[PDB]
């Protein structure tokens, strides 16, 4: 019987407990990234992260930080397999990036020869050191020129376009990479690109932030996940139809999170909470599970969701090998309502709840996952049991998927200096914690999970963030970005891998 500690403090980080042994002898362990967050601008065209970036700099991040040189892994794409064989890890999850590869976004106006062989020297780098390649097809890098000409995600030209670059992908890089990732986090673009304006391409209704240059919150992030379902669908009909000689999978990145009632005897708390899990989840999985959104998302978006003709949803349905499935923490859910006719009204207000980490007994969920230092009650707590609750119900509810846990991870301050930032305990605890959840949801409930990348090999850009928090298990001088050195959670990670 496997006990997993929930609360401070954590005992995991004892590899004597705690190990890579403890999983299935297969089991891949190693950590992620991508491409605008640690590459450069060297050597490729320009993105929606850029121009966001560069429009909007206040919200680059506090810092005004973006990813024009970050760790340059461009030049030093080296010392990341180094950190990798170090850490004898067996996974790498990274994202190609589009402007890299097709500067012009359109395949057919040509292809960046530099740019493929970058990729082509990294993935042999990292075969030759025993480490598995999963590649991110699309880590929201968006090429501007795109954006620009039909506003990306928001038009229906951008599933052509995205399935032949994702064809070059195959194509060049295909006999060597055996795991694909579509598009990240599914759910993130939509709501924080297109919804609070947060991410890149910053598109939202005028009174929700009058620094959009257009859109509309209420209807564009539904239309920008519909046309997310449908090239994802496509590229991966494309990668089954026309490269099943690969003998690779491939599939899309969910963000994951779980949702307890604020109050757990409040039939509209646990309400809240129910349709969380459709809103949240269901959006994306409704139609990759059954080629339909959700009944509660039909009948409360109406008008405003999309419909997917018979085609088009025997094209989505089960368009998906694996889930990718990022997971960082938890929330408490409680009613709030939909004002559907407010001039700042929001897709995401469309769930009818309203989120915190505190419930109503006053209990927070977890230890502290993020410090917001411009308001206390804005601050992010984790719950390591959520990790197990996801997968659970990820089997149960979405047919028995395969699972790679593709991002689990936790930030710390980027106001600590080199000595405070090395020793990151909070890290090996919000990892091992983890862990330790997901061998006992494994183990209990028989998940088909067969890998686990932690984010962040090293310190980078953090959308919204800058470099005001570090998400690295290795340390980045800002100064001198050449160094990779493995913090103490590198250290406890290298010993979980190899006991
Ligand atoms: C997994 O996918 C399954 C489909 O492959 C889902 O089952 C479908 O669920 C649909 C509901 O979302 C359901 O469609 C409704 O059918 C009603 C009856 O239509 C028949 O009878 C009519 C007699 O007057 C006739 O005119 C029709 O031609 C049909 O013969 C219909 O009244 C509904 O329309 C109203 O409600 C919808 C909102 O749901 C409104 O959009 C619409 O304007 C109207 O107000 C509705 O029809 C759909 O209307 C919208 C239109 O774009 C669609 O083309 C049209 O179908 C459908 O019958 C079933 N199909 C099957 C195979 O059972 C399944 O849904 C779950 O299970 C069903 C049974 C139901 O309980 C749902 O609530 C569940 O979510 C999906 N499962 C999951 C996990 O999501
Ligand atoms: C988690 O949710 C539950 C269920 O909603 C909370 O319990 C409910 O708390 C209500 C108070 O907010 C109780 O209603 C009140 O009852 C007293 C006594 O009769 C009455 O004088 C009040 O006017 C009020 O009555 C309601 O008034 C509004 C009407 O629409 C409604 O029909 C009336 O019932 C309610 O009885 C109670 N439900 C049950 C079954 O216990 C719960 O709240 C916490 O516990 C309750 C018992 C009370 O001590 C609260 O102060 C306390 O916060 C809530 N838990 C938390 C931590 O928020
Ligand atoms: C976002 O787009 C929607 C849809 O075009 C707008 O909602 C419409 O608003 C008009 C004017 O009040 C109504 O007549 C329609 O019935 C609405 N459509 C539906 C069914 O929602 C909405 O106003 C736009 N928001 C902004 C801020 O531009
Ligand atoms: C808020 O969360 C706390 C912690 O999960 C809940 O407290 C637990 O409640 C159960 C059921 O009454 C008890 O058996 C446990 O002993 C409690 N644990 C602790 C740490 O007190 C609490 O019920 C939640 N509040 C609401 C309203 O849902
Ligand atoms: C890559 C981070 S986006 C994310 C998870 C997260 C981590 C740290 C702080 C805040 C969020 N979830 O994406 S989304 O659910 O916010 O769209
Ligand atoms: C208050 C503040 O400092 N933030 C401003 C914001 O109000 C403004 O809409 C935006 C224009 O792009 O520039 C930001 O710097
Ligand atoms: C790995 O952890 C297991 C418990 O799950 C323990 O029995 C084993 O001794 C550990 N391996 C090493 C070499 O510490
Ligand atoms: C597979 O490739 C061929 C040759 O380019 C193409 O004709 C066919 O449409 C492709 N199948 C798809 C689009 O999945
Ligand atoms: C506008 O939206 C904000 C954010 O949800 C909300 O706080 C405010 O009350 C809304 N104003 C209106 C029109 O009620
Ligand atoms: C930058 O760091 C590298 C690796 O530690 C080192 O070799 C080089 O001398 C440093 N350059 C500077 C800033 O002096
Ligand atoms: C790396 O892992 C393999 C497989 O568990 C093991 O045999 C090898 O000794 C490890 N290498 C090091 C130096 O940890
Ligand atoms: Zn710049």
């Amino acid at each position: 019987e496997i006990t997993c500690q929930e609360n401070l403090p954590f005992t995991c980080g004892n590899t004597d407990a705690l190990n890579s042994s403890s999983f299935s002898s297969d089991f891949i362990f190693g950590v992620a990234s991508s491409a605008y967050q640690i590459e450069g601008t060297i050597g490729r065209g320009l993105n929606i992260w850029d121009g966001f970036t560069h429009r909007y700099p206040n919200k680059s991040g506090p810092d005004h930080g973006n990813g024009d040189t970050t760790c340059d892994s461009f030049s030093y794409w080296q010392k990341d397999i180094d950190v990798l064989d170090e850490l004898n890890a067996t996974g790498y999850r990274f994202s190609i990036a589009w402007s890299r590869i097709i500067p012009r976004g359109k395949r057919s106006r040509g292809v960046n020869e530099k740019g493929i062989d970058y990729y082509h020297g990294l993935i042999s780098g990292l075969i030759k050191k025993g480490i598995t390649p999963f590649v991110t097809l699309f880590h929201w890098d968006l090429p501007q020129t795109l954006q620009d000409e039909y506003e990306g995600f928001l038009d229906p030209q951008i599933i052509d376009d995205f399935k032949d670059y994702a064809d070059l992908c195959f194509e060049e890089f295909g006999d060597s990479v055996k795991y694909w990732l579509t598009i990240n986090q599914l759910y993130s673009v939509p709501t924080r690109g297109y919804g609070s304006a947060l991410d890149a391409p910053g598109r939202c209704s005028p009174t929700v932030d009058p620094s959009c240059y257009a859109g509309n919150s209420s209807t564009e992030p539904y239309i920008v996940a519909h046309h997310q379902l449908l090239a994802h669908a496509k590229v991966v009909d494309l990668y089954r139809k026309n490269y099943t000689h690969q003998g690779g999978k491939i599939g899309p990145t969910m963000i994951t999170r779980w949702f307890l009632p604020y109050n757990d005897t409040d039939r509209h708390s646990i309400a809240a909470t129910e349709r969380m899990k459709e809103f949240f989840l269901g959006w994306f999985m409704g139609p990759l599970t059954n080629g339909t959104y959700p009944q509660i998302m039909i009948d409360t978006v109406g008008e405003r969701l999309p419909s997917f003709s018979p085609e088009e949803s025997n094209l989505v349905k089960g368009s998906y090998d694996f889930l990718g499935l990022n997971y960082y923490f938890t929330q408490y859910a409680q009613p709030s309502p939909n004002p559907v006719n407010s001039t700042n009204h929001t897709a995401m207000m469309d769930a009818g709840a309203k989120l915190t980490y505190i419930n109503a007994s006053g209990h927070y969920i977890g230890p502290l996952f993020e410090k917001d230092k411009a308001d206390s009650t804005d601050n992010i707590y984790y719950y390591p049991k959520g990790i197990y609750s996801v997968m659970d119900y990820f089997k149960n509810k979405y047919y028995n998927p395969l699972i790679y846990v593709t991002e689990n991870g936790i930030s710390t301050p980027g106001d600590e200096n080199r000595n405070q930032s090395m020793l990151d305990y909070t890290r090996i605890d919000y990892l091992c914690s983890h862990l330790c959840f997901l061998n006992k949801v494994i183990k209990e409930k028989d998940v088909n999970v067969k890998g686990y990348l932690a984010w962040a090999l090293g310190d980078n850009y953090e959308f919204n963030k800058g470099f005001t928090v570090r998400f690295g298990l290795s340390y980045i001088d800002w100064n001198n970005v050449t160094d990779r050195d493995l913090k103490k959670s590198g250290q406890w990670y290298q010993s979980f891998i190899s006991p």
